[PDB]
Parts: C-alpha cells; structure tokens; sequence
C-alpha cells in the first residue's frame, strides 16, 4: 500500500514492461533458432559440409533481423562453435574460457542467460542459449548475443527525473545492466544501494518491493519488480524529493 495512488508504482511497471519486449525479442529468436528443426537434423547428422553455407546464411538473417550482436549454434558432438560468419573453433573442458557451454550442457537447464566475453570478438555480450535436442538427446546449443554496451544504453534512457536510476540485477544480488556500462556484471546491489536496502528490494513477492536508504545524508527511495520470464529484478533509486513530479 506503499505509494500505490502514485503514478510510481505504474511507471516502474511501464518500465518494467517496456524492457521486457525489448529482452523478448532475443529470447524469443534464439528459442526459435534452437528449436529449428532443420538445423537440429544437421547437427544430428554430423554437421554436412554441403549444407553449412546455408546454415550460416540462416545465422546472419537471424542476426540482421533481430538486431543481434552476434548469433551461433555449437555441437556437443564435435565441439564446434558457428556463428555468423561460419565455423569458428572448437571447444573444450580443458579451456577455463569454455566453461560457460559445459557448465550449461551440463546442467540440463533448458535456457541459459549469461554476459561473457564472445570468443570470436572479444566484445562483452549477454548470451542467451538455448539446448538444441532430438529424440531426448542433446545435440548442440544455440542462440544469440547482444552488446553490453548496447544494453547500457538501452538501461540508461530509462533513467527518470533529475536523479532516477534503473538497474537490471540478477536475484542473487550482481548488477546485470547499469546504465553506466563499466558496471554492468560487476557492481552488487550493496555497492548501489547499501546492504538494507538491497536486501529489501531483493526480498519480497511480485508485487513492487521498496526500502529507503541515505546517501551522503540524502535520502533516497528503490523499488523493485521482478521480470516475469527472467530470473532478474528491475530495482529503481530515486531521491525523496523525486518521489512527485
Ligand atoms: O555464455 C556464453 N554463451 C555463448 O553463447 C557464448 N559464445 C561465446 O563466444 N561465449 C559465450 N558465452
């Protein structure tokens, strides 16, 4: 009953919302380049040269179309990692830069959300894979990647008023998307907010979280509203003072 006759608690929602369309749209086109069934068949197959110039053909309309940093299939079979240029190397369990493709395959999850370093650029990403199976068995893993600093941006012109600031942070408390892109992955909640107030955006139910905090004897409000498809919280820092407008 916190703010509730504001017009704060909708527009954290229509913020909430509005990031959630733009998130969904990669979810949704790597989900579809995962299940494609055709490329399913090929890397069950053994991966046919004859075949592959048309699959990395598929990969850069994906990409172009989505607007992707990067998209990518790999099989589990043979290592191989594809994005949209074409095969690009070969995995392995024995090489730390890897680990995030077996941690996954190995964990059975049947998505996963990851910001890592894409090994073909070297450019900081936010991964989403899918698995990539047939007949039960597990044949590849597939998806796309989008800019970090892309997102940053994207966070950042959600800011509000003179002093209002959005952040994308996983439940665990690390800060996924800052609108300063130095921070994003690497900033916990505590650093932002304070330990009590972090807590207190991070635990709760669906409905908007709230705490104060003070920051250098300014006090302040931050809200939070978990994405309905991500394991992420949508957390919101404004001064008091900001709370109307
Ligand atoms: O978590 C990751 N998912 C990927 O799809 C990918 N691709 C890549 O090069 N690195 C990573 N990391």
């Amino acid at each position: 009953r916190y703010l509730v006759d504001t017009a704060l608690p909708a527009s954290i929602e229509a913020i909430r919302n509005d990031i959630e369309r733009m998130l969904g749209q990669p979810l949704v086109a790597a989900a579809d380049i995962a299940g494609n069934t055709l490329l399913r068949d090929w890397l069950a197959a053994g991966e046919d040269p004859a075949q592959a110039p048309q699959f990395i053909e598929y990969l850069t309309a994906a990409k172009q179309r989505n607007h992707a940093f990067t998209t990518l299939f790999a099989s589990t079979e043979t290592g191989h990692y594809y994005n949209e240029n074409g095969l690009d190397r070969t995995l392995s369990r024995s090489n730390p830069k890897d680990k995030w493709f077996y941690g996954y395959i190995d964990s059975g999850a049947e998505r996963f959300i990851n910001i890592d370093i894409d090994g073909a650029t070297g450019e900081l990403a936010l991964f989403i894979d899918y698995r990539v199976e047939k007949e039960g068995k597990l044949v590849g893993v597939a998806g796309m990647g989008l800019r970090m600093t892309e997102l940053s941006k994207l966070i950042h012109d959600f800011s509000f008023g003179e002093h209002g600031k959005v952040f994308l942070v996983r439940n665990d408390g690390l800060i996924q998307v800052h609108p300063d892109a130095a921070f994003s992955g690497k900033r916990q909640l505590a650093e932002q907010l304070g330990a009590d107030a972090a807590k207190g955006v991070m635990t709760g139910g669906e409905s908007l979280r709230s705490s104060r905090f003070s920051r250098d004897g300014e006090r302040y409000l931050a809200l939070g509203l978990p994405l309905r498809d991500l394991n992420w919280t949508l957390v919101a820092e404004v001064p008091e003072s900001e709370i109307y407008a």
